[PDB]
């Protein structure tokens, strides 16, 4: 099946871009700027805009973080990509901010966030997805609850936007944002590559190598001056591969009254 | 109103006047300082405490402390609205007797706070593991 692809870290930080290699476009007759339909796990769905990029391999697809959380998939998994040319201009859009992102704004969100982000963008959206808007000092997420036609539509100047109502409370399987990922680490490319080399395999697929039989690593020492961000590296790795990061502090084990340490 | 005198500080309160309430003391007026002393108004406002005028020779340091402390204490709501990390600790180090406790007390009294003092030796000598 020469349609599926494995997700990978991207460079373009826009919410509606994907990076495919030119042989993939030649094989699938993919142009630039078309609308493609992306299928993933949990029967989730989203749409995006194809952009050219030669850095990624042919079998590899580059995509940002917001779409990755939209599809409920982690890096290293498989998604299905196809051209989706039946999409047409939307009519009305109903958006509602999330509860734990707008604590203390109380202003016209339409003129502040939505108007610049949706300006001359032609961003296609699908009902039920979440997208993040940069702003003044914080980041605000909006979950599109209604669009016409459903489920697909394209932003046009003469579209109705409603930005009024009680903000929707957080979901459960939403994979809450603001958790540190791989974009929050800079200037540590080589060491992060070394760490990812020996930890990805025993954490993503746990049974295969054990069946083969090898000695997986059982301890990694991160040493350096304080403030360089080692806890950040550990938390990012844990939150990306998928694990149960359980920090135990140093002094907290020493402050206990002897016996119970 | 507080009047300076012989050796202490004496503060007086007016209970009534004519015409009321506004008036200007004139050379031709009748005063009476006869009567039992009244008690505190019960809203504190004690002028015998410390302020910014009781510290001298530390203008730059007081300016720095005011710069880095006034906003988190006076306006908490706006600060938590902006969403930026506030300072969590300040060290004052110097020779003993230069008046660090005075600076802390002055800031706490003037900006409005709940100054709570923790001694070192008092905590240290509290017996067993109850410290
Ligand atoms: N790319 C980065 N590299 C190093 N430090 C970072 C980076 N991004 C953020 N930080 C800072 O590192 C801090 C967390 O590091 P910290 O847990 O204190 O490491 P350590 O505890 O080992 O000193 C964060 O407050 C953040 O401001
Ligand atoms: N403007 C001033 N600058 C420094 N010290 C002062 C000033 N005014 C008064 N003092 C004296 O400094 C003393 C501070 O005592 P103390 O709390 O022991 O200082 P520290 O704790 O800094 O050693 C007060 O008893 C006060 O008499």
């Amino acid at each position: 099946r020469p349609n599926r692809l494995i997700v990978d870290e991207a460079i373009n930080e826009d919410n509606s871009v994907v990076s495919l290699s030119q042989p993939k476009m030649d094989e699938l007759q993919l142009f630039r700027g078309d609308t493609v339909l992306l299928k993933g796990k949990k029967r989730r769905e989203a749409v995006c805009i194809v952009l050219s990029d030669d850095t990624c391999s042919d079998e590899k697809i580059r995509m940002n973080r917001v779409v990755r959380n939209n599809l409920r998939v982690r890096l290293g998994d498989v998604i299905s990509i196809q051209p989706c040319p039946d999409v047409k201009y939307g009519k009305r859009i109903h958006v509602l901010p999330i509860d734990d992102t707008v604590e203390g704004i109380t202003g016209n969100l339409f003129e502040v966030y939505l108007k610049p982000y949706f300006l001359e963008a032609y961003r296609p959206i699908r009902k039920g997805d979440i997208f993040l808007v940069r702003g003044g000092m914080r980041a605000v997420e909006f979950k599109v609850v209604e669009t016409d036609p459903s489920p697909y539509c394209i932003v046009a100047p003469d579209t109705v936007i409603h930005c009024e109502g009680e903000p929707i409370k957080r979901e459960d399987e939403e994979e809450s944002l603001n958790e540190v990922g791989y974009d929050d680490i800079g200037g540590c490319r080589k060491q992060l590559a070394q760490i990812k080399e020996m930890v990805e395999l025993p954490l993503r697929h746990p049974a295969l190598f054990k069946a083969i039989g090898v000695k997986p690593p059982r301890g990694i020492l991160l040493y350096g001056p304080p403030g360089t961000g080692k806890t950040l590296i550990a938390r990012a790795v844990a939150n990306e591969t998928g694990a149960f990061f359980f920090l135990i502090n140093g002094p907290e084990i020493m402050s206990k009254l002897a016996g119970e340490s």
